[PDB]
């Protein structure tokens, strides 16, 4: 499907490259097991990227009172 909580994401940001690259620059609370590599910075409320690599964007479900 296409309707799935895997991930959500509010920026995107995919590479000038050839092939492309891509990865969501948006950090958030929850880091899924859809990117290989979940790194997070401690902090309050913590905030966590995924360092790995992916082909894909995911849709926006609005994290905080900013976005
Ligand atoms: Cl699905
Ligand atoms: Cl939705
Ligand atoms: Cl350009
Ligand atoms: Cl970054
Ligand atoms: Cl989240
Ligand atoms: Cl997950
Ligand atoms: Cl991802
Ligand atoms: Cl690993
Ligand atoms: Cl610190
Ligand atoms: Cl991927
Ligand atoms: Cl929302």
């Amino acid at each position: 499907g296409d309707d799935v909580k895997s991930a959500c994401c509010d920026t995107c940001l995919c590479t000038r490259s050839q092939p492309p690259t891509c990865r969501c620059v948006d950090v958030r609370e929850s880091c899924h097991s859809a990117c290989d590599k979940c790194v997070c910075a401690y902090s309050n409320p913590p905030q966590c990227q995924c360092y790995d690599t992916h082909k894909f964007c995911y849709k926006a479900c609005h994290n905080s009172e900013i976005e």
